[PDB]
């Protein structure tokens, strides 16, 4: 039989078959139910008919606070997407670091007794994307589109009492562009508008290796300048915005947050961290999650860790080309392994423990 591995993101859900290079299914983790009730759609089906749908976002910062709408994405994955019957699959599904024990647990009863799988597990996003980049020791930083974590990870298990937690990610950076381009003069307002706007980011947005700098040169040549055709047909040309929108990762003021930068929860992480692992967590910072996407990121988190860090500490970012799907992967790897096989909770051991089990 073949195992599926369901990443549940605030954003996106990446789902497909354990052992594969790659989710088969990546759609919006969004569930559209009629305005006018006289039935539900889910990812790119809810956003084509939003115009007689209400949208809702069932994992909106990371948790799964909607239970009735994250199962009809459950459905939507297993039925629609991947085309199999629950019921003969072993199914790995990932949770965000911090999930209340309340949550894992009813997610662990939703399997079972909504879906009857044989057998499920739940395991942390920022781990399963240390393994895939061939560690169990490392910190990551996972950003994605509702939430960004620092998760340390030691000998395969997270370090919780170090988590670091950052309402800010991918969603936050499209909304402050769409105003930034609203102020200029171009509307983006409405869901199709916030698609365009997303686009552009995704496509021409970088991190400066140093914002001063890099706003004196965007101030004094149009070497920076990018163009973009708007389906409308005017051509938009953006220059400092291309840096001034994810810079927000490191200045959370720019979108009037006082929380600190990634830079600062990714030191900060470490420094809650056993003295005696900090040197191997400095050496392995993994970035994962598609908001780690951007030109110039991983420099720029180097720079910055190296002036936080000891002078003599050996500072490494690794920044792997496939980070977008790396939770995923990780999961695809871990749920492959044959010393996995009997870490699965099996219906067997559900039907006569309960959801407790988890644990
Ligand atoms: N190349 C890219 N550059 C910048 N942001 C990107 C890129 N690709 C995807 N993203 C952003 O990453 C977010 C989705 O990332 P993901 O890790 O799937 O989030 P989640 O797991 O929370 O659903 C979105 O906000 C999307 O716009
Ligand atoms: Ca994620």
């Amino acid at each position: 039989t073949t195992a599926l591995v369901c990443d549940n993101g605030s954003g996106l859900v990446k789902a497909g078959f354990a052992g594969d290079d790659a989710p088969r299914a990546v759609f919006p983790s969004i569930v559209g139910r009629p305005r006018h009730q006289g039935d539900s759609y889910v990812g790119d089906e809810a956003q084509s008919k939003r115009g007689i749908l209400t949208l809702k976002y069932p994992i909106e910062h990371g948790i799964i606070t909607n239970w009735d709408d994250m199962e009809k994405i459950w459905h939507h994955t297993f039925y629609n997407e991947l085309r199999v019957a629950p019921e003969e699959h072993p199914t790995l599904l990932t949770e965000a670091p911090l999930n209340p024990k309340a949550n894992r647990e009813k997610m662990t009863q939703i399997m079972f007794e909504t879906f009857n799988v044989p057998a499920m597990y739940v395991a942390i996003q920022a781990v399963l994307s240390l393994y895939a980049s061939g560690r169990t020791t490392g910190i990551v930083l996972d950003s994605g589109d509702g939430v960004t974590h620092n998760v340390p990870i030691y000998e395969g298990y997270a370090l919780p009492h170090a988590i670091m937690r950052l309402d800010l990610a991918g969603r936050d950076l499209t909304d402050y562009l769409m105003k930034i381009l609203t102020e200029r003069g171009y509307s983006f307002v409405t869901t199709a508008e916030r698609e365009i706007v997303r686009d552009i980011k995704e496509k021409l947005c970088y991190v400066a290796l140093d914002f001063e700098n890099e706003m004196a040169t965007a101030a004094s040549s149009s070497s920076l300048e990018k163009s973009y055709e708007l389906p409308d047909g005017q051509v938009i040309t953006i220059g400092n915005e291309r840096f001034r929108c994810p810079e927000t990762l490191f200045q959370p003021s720019f979108i009037g947050m006082e929380s600190a930068g990634i830079h600062e929860t990714t030191y900060n992480s470490i420094m809650k961290c056993d003295i005696d692992i900090r040197k191997d967590l400095y050496a392995n910072n993994v970035m994962s999650g598609g908001t780690t996407m951007y030109p110039g990121i991983a420099d720029r988190m180097q720079k910055e860790i190296t002036a936080l860090a000891p002078s003599t500490m050996k500072i490494k970012i690794i920044a792997p080309p496939e980070r977008k799907y790396s939770v995923w992967i990780g999961g695809s790897i871990l749920a492959s392994l044959s010393t996995f096989q009997q870490m699965w909770i099996t219906k067997q051991e559900y039907d006569e423990a309960g959801p407790s089990i988890v644990h």
